[PDB]
């Protein structure tokens, strides 16, 4: 068998029998062997292993002759920004996201803040140190700590005018994570007020694992805006690369929405980029973006997928509906900070709330949200569905799963590679009864 804890993206298992001080040396061997030339960036979040974890991957790294520079408690973000901006040879970020608080976990990227996947080296490093009962070497290289986050918030504001910016009163939710840092950092700089809700770093998460997901977490966020008047409000995820809306009414606003938000607010400032966006949703996307002069460009989703297509095509922006937006000036990388600075700046400039910049947007392309299915045979459930709308003759596309085109409605049904979990996402044009009802035939066609 193989070690578990190593994924097709990055690493992450319970601490300590599939992750542990050990293993976490021997990934700083083994990634020290796979880079080139350079010193090595290494962050971490709020959990309670996570710095221990972080001081035996730089043992192994400087072990190995690879100066470590120590960015300290960040977002995940953080360590893509520096580890462009300081032109290092790679970067680690220790952090489990979004999981329980036994669990930990590593994202690991090289020159550029490039991912570093099961199929560029990820797997590469798993087999190394899978095979490593060498002694543990000694330091030949230092660690230089370095925390100083100007450079990264200049670079946060640079994406607004600041002169424009309005007063608006936002929610801000860290989930206890580490976002509530950077927020706090940002205020000093913005006219913005802050309802500050689970603000403190706190590994033990007394309020909960932060998923702004779970109906529990997302209703903190809502009664925060609704009892104080806010413009809007914005949680995080534990190590903050996502980011999640709630309008002054208190609704969660589905990430679909956001991308196309976001790529007519990129696209004011950047006229005629292109835009990447996942296969799972795409027509309001694909409007808006051409309604913007920009161009749309389809790429299977993944950021390892998004981040080497927005490379190729010199995209300024990438969206995914699962909460991830990918920025070219920084690092071709993903942000949970850049987009709500945008959609402060959209709502104060445009002076339209945000409900109402997605209001007729989520008329014209209602969606049913990913749903997803636990089956006993994945490919037997797809073949159940196509063969069921096989006489209707939808367009086919094969991107990313299968997404069945059938005119007014259409779906994307991907497979979960690990575990039997297919996943749905429906949308029709304006018509929210079809929706409803193309979404619980396919789901009872998956269930049987
Ligand atoms: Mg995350």
């Amino acid at each position: 068998m193989t070690l578990p804890a190593f994924k097709a993206y990055d690493i992450r298992g319970r601490v300590p029998d599939e992750l542990n001080e050990d293993l976490a040396r021997r990934i700083g061997v083994a990634l020290a062997a796979q880079l080139d030339q350079g010193p090595v960036v290494l962050g971490h979040d709020v959990r309670l292993a996570s710095p221990a974890l972080q001081e035996a991957l730089s043992a192994g790294l400087r072990a190995s002759g690879r100066d470590v520079i120590d960015i300290g408690l960040c977002g995940t973000e953080e360590v893509y920004f520096q580890t462009d901006y300081l032109k290092a040879a790679g970067g680690v970020m220790v952090t489990a996201s979004h999981n329980p608080m036994d669990y930990n976990g590593m994202k690991l990227v090289r020159e550029q803040a490039r991912p570093i996947s099961s199929d560029t080296g990820l797997f590469a490093i798993r087999d190394t140190v899978a095979a490593d009962t060498a002694a543990p070497g000694e330091p030949t290289a230092s660690e230089q700590s370095r925390t100083d986050k100007t450079a990264y918030l200049e670079h946060l504001l640079s994406y607004v005018d600041r002169s424009t910016l309005k007063p608006l009163k936002l929610v801000v939710n860290a989930g206890n994570g580490g976002a509530g840092l950077i927020v706090d950092l940002l205020a000093p700089h913005l006219p913005f007020e802050f309802v500050r809700v689970f603000h403190e770093p706190d590994g033990n998460f007394p309020n909960g694992i932060p998923n702004p997901l779970l109906p529990e977490n997302r209703d903190a966020t809502a009664k925060a805006v609704k009892d104080n008047g806010a413009d809007f409000g914005i949680a995080w995820d534990g190590d903050f690369d996502r980011c999640f809306f709630f309008d002054h009414t208190g609704r969660f606003i589905e990430g679909y929405y956001l991308v196309g938000l976001l790529a007519q607010a990129i696209l004011a400032k950047q006229p005629g980029g292109k835009v990447v966006h996942d296969p799972r949703l795409t027509w309001n996307t694909v409007e808006q973006v051409e309604e913007a002069g920009g161009i749309p460009v389809l790429c299977k989703s993944g950021h390892a997928f998004i981040k080497e297509k927005m490379r190729s095509e010199n995209a300024v922006y990438g969206g995914e509906m699962s909460a991830h937006h990918y920025f070219r000036e920084f690092a071709y990388a993903d942000s949970g900070m850049i987009p709500w600075l945008l959609i402060a700046e959209l709502v104060s400039q445009s002076g339209r709330s945000l409900a109402d910049l997605v209001e007729a947007r989520m008329q014209k392309f209602p969606c049913s949200g990913e749903i997803n299915f636990k089956v006993a045979d994945a490919k037997a459930s797809v073949a159940r569905v196509m063969e069921h709308y096989a006489s209707l003759s939808p367009e086919l596309d094969y991107t990313d799963g299968i997404s069945a085109d059938f005119g007014q409605w259409r779906f994307n049904l991907r497979s979960s590679n690990t575990e039997p979990l297919l996943r749905l996402n429906v949308e029709t044009r304006g018509d929210a009864a079809l929706l409803e009802t193309r979404t619980q035939e396919i789901s009872n066609l998956l269930r049987g």
